[PDB]
């Protein structure tokens, strides 16, 4: 049955796409969030 | 009726079809849900 | 029903966000509120 | 899970974030403070 | 009739996504609604 | 004529269908119209 | 015309909504008021 | 309708905040108000 | 209207705040003239 | 003409949807307003 | 059309709540201002 | 306008004020020039 | 040509619509400086 | 020819259907545009 | 333009606003000097 | 050529739809812009 | 082309507007710091 | 009006500081006359 | 006018002082003339 | 401007306050110069 | 009430500060009246 | 540009509540000398 | 390749946009530093 | 053969639709581009 | 709930903040009454 | 091959897009950017 | 009355100092007429 | 100047009293050089 | 750059304002040294 | 697979904008930071 | 048979369109998806 | 990439910007202390 | 309270203060009548 | 920088006070001096 | 946490500066008292 | 990490204003001081 | 750095400040000494 | 820490002045004394 | 305490100063005294 | 320093003050010698 196979490729291919987005994802998070808390306590500090 | 076995097992195979739709949707649709939510509750956390 | 897990999957996946995301604030708002308590009492006390 | 990790690698960066900010204010309200308590002081001595 | 049955058993199951989307919906606002609140009293007491 | 009949039949037949149809939008619509008035009211509310 | 009834409904529902919005706008706004007036009578009282 | 539910969730909750709101601005403007107080008293008698 | 039965209850706990201002106030007026005519009518005489 | 007749119901389907959908936003909109000019004054006038 | 009368019933909300606050500003303001006239004028001639 | 009716009000209590301040200094004024007087024809006369 | 006909008259709507706008920006931005001025002036001249 | 006369009757008809299509657009757009705008304005005017 | 009218109202409004303020303010000072200048020559003549 | 009669009516009349598309945004924008203008520069005079 | 004149007529409003703002805030100005040279002059006067 | 009830207790506290100077004031001035009598009629007669 | 009365209640209470001090200061001067010329005529007598 | 009338009242109530102190001071003067010469001239005329 | 326990625990306080600083001035001011009686009737009787 | 002209206002204002001051101290310092050396002289040549 | 000039023709659109836009910004924030600076020396001056 | 003069027929008939569809999309996409700056650029300056 | 753990953590660290600024206004208050008793009765006593 | 060579020819145009959109963009947002930081920093140094 | 205690107080202490400066003033006294009456009997009985 | 004319005016009203304190201390000088004289000769005469 | 000529024209209004407050404020402090001065010198010469 | 090199090319790219990103905030916050330290501690020194 | 070339030809044809789809995708989301974070980041950093 | 070129070009402009605000807000700062400074010390040396 | 432990510690530190004057008054107070009476009592005795 | 011109021109007035100070003060020092030696010389010669 | 220190440190710095007022005010005290006994005791002893 | 260089260079440029700061601070406080006691010490060495 | 150069320019402004300070208070205090000691040695002399 | 150098440089000039004043009041009190003997001794010997 | 030891420095201080009080008294006193006697016998025993 | 001239400058005037009371002293205390030794010598001649 190719259909089984076939569907075997398509969720390991988006499992490796959801890693990688949520790498990606996870770097702009995490440079967003810090460019924002850095001016935030920059600004509440002085 | 041969046709009616041909049936039958056309109904099997959609129902095994729909089992692999079934679980990539959950895959993606989790994916997808998950990133949105981090990204909302990061967002409003800080 | 692939139905009933999918959606019990992303609701518990959601209460986790929301624990790391709770976790987040207490120490944001901890921290700044914190630095105003500080800065307003030694005004007062000065 | 990559959102577990995400969401202790950004706690772990607003609780470095916050140690700069302490430090920070630490030097300019002593400076503030300590100007206040000299003029006050070089004037009830007077 | 075939279509009868299948017309409310589709009903049913647009209901029961409505239940789950509704507990979904009542947890996430609920805790929005929470971290809100208390980064706004929090503010506002001191 | 049993054309004539038939022409009647299906035409028959099929209010049934925009019967249940119209049910159906109801419940999804209300569902959708109830979670976007409550995320609206919620948020205006705080 | 099951429109005719769906939108009443809806309307229906929608003024709940309204009035469990104004029962908690008024107990956040009260709160807000009472502490601001309170700082602000007691600084003048002082 | 679970929305009346969850009104009275967030009702309930955000009266609990207004207590811990209202506990905890009791204590910061009473310590003001006292060292405003002891300073401007010690003065006269002095 | 709702608001017309907020408005009229900010008012009456305006009201209620001010009577606790004026009773706190010529507590604190009368102390402060009673020290000072002490002092100034002490030294006249004697 | 059938589709002149046909025309003319949906024409006048339409107009009363749009009856039905201006008197729903009008009490939407009304609290709304009504809560944001509330909020709004008040804060002003304490 | 609704809008007229939306627009209308609006116009007359809002004149209403600035009525209400009004009513309230004028409560607060002179009883600041008796407090502040009172202890002026109290120091004044003492 | 309430502007006018609030305006004219606090003149007024202003005025009493005025009145009451007028009283209080009247007597201590009197007392003052009393004590001076009767110490200084006093030491004068004898 | 019809598309003229219904540009002209939506153009006639929001001719319409900014005027009542207007009408509540001129009563709405009255009522918030007089109140202001009220505050300010009052605080001045006492 | 019958052939022409056909074309012309059907274009007859193609006349009419446009003319009732132009007519429901008008009262849709302008519903549409007219809720749009009225949310509009009414927002920016507070 | 309803926006110069808006601004010759508001100015108006600032200029009554105005003369209520120097007439508060001129009794004010007036009162308070008059107690002054009470005090001061008694003194001297005393 | 009825092929290019037909794509220049087209291009011609898509050019008096800009044309009332251009005339009617000017006058939205111009309400739009004149309130927050007037909004502003009223709290700055004051 | 519209847009340029709609810019200038954009820039012609803004202009009335600002000369508008600088009369009020003049008048403004004047009377406060007028209010002020008053109280100053005549305390230092006596 | 508390204000007046204030102004009041103040007087009538201020009246009784009077009466303590008086009673003192005559016993202080009693011993400077009677000493200062005393060495001059003991000197005169002698 | 408070400053009149005030004034005049002054001046009354100087007088009756005046008078005061005039009767004991022709007291004591006659005592001590008297005793002088007493000295006087018995030494020069003798 | 009400600045010019007041400086002219207060103007002329310190000239009167000046009348009242003159004629105060003056009967002062002459009741203790009186004394003062009686005593001396009694002193030197025995 | 949280705010009128709150009003009554400062003013509580409040008249204890009152009962302290009326202790500490009868102290300093029965020194300098002392000292200064001291210096007084000595000088005279001696 | 009005800001030339209200300064030039303010100025002229200035100086003529600097005239006003003037002339009201001269009146004052007058008398206060007057009576200062009236007692003065008063009291070297008796 | 009409894509090109049609690229071009928006990037002069564009230019000219961004050419109206500083023009406006620069007499907008013009007036408004302007207003804010007359405001803060005028106090300060005073 | 006529199969070559038909296909080029055909291509340069492809052409002129394709010429004049782009002149089409050009101008639609530079008005929607134009008014879209303009919105962007007139909410940005003011 | 995490905010009952969050509120009572800020609320404690407010009660141990009031500490250190009781300790050091005690500490400047001392000073400062210190140096004013000691030049006041080094004054009195010499 | 007519595949590649098209494909080839279609990639170099999207190339060529790019690139023009690319310096649209540079020049969209350069002017966003310029005129927020202009009226950034004009206001901070005011 | 915390007063009424002060001036009992010092009013008791007044008294204290009074014996004591009569006390003295006597011995001294005497110490004055003993020898003047001394120097003059013996000067007239030799 | 304001100054210089004060000046002048309180230089003149001081020589004017330096007048009368001249006549009065003559006066009276010479009334007391007279009776002493006159007693110095009749003692002597005799 | 429009935003440099921007800067450079409130740069030159700024200072022409610096101008304008400077000449305000030397009058203004002259004034009242003035006075101070003429007070000082007039009770020093006295 | 060429996904993943798509994919870690975007990678890059996102990580190169987020160093410029973060050079601008640095300079920025910098600035403003400075600005803001500057005008403080200037205030706080005179 | 010619069946297994043509499905062997079919295949690789497909293969090459999809490794040039691959490649096209490539290029044009890298190309959005980089103007996306550039305007982002930009936008951010400011 | 054009990326690093517009971010280039960013910075430099950010760069400019704040050479600018730098050397406004020396001025202002400059104007200001000047003033304050020459009010403090010309009131202390007089 | 702390503020009872600092008024105790106020109240002592004032009672030592008090001791250390009382013994400086008495000796400076014995050594100038001391001085006094010695001058008296050899000018008297010879 | 006008600082130094308004120094000077305080300066110069100060001088010019003080000139008119020592004028004043040496005409009212002689006057008191020749009164004064005038009584000396007829108490002596005589 | 740094607050601990912080606030030690500033207590601990503010220990320091009461040391050095202390040593100051001596000194200055020591000088006045000084200076005052020395005139004192020099005109009583010669 | 970027962000702790740039707190870095903020703390290090805030303790260069701190420097500043102090030295400007110590030289104004020295300029007063050393005025003050001039004065004090010149009038009670005369 | 522009803040250096800021702080220089501060600073020596404030030392020319002083040293016109003590130009005028020089003058200031020598007249004040001048009038003083030449009244007291002509007082002493005579 | 530049504080600690700032007190003991106004330290060390406070004693200076105190030098300064030491020799002028000797001065002038050995003047005083000098002139007050002279004359008594001049009285006593002749 | 230091307040402790500068009182004990002062009454030291004190207590030297009395030794050269009485010192220069004997003295004085001894030559009055001396030179009296010695006009007192020659003149009784011739 | 501009103390150490100023202390310098009013040190070489009180020396010329007391030069010039000397020669005063001198002169008035040679003639009142004079005159009261011409006044015994010739008392002493009869």
């Amino acid at each position: 049955d190719p259909a089984k196979a076939a569907f075997n490729s398509l969720q390991a291919s988006a499992t490796e796409y959801i890693g990688y987005a949520w790498a990606m994802v996870v770097v702009i998070v995490g440079a967003t969030i810090g460019i924002k808390l850095f001016k935030k306590f920059t600004s509440k500090a002085s």
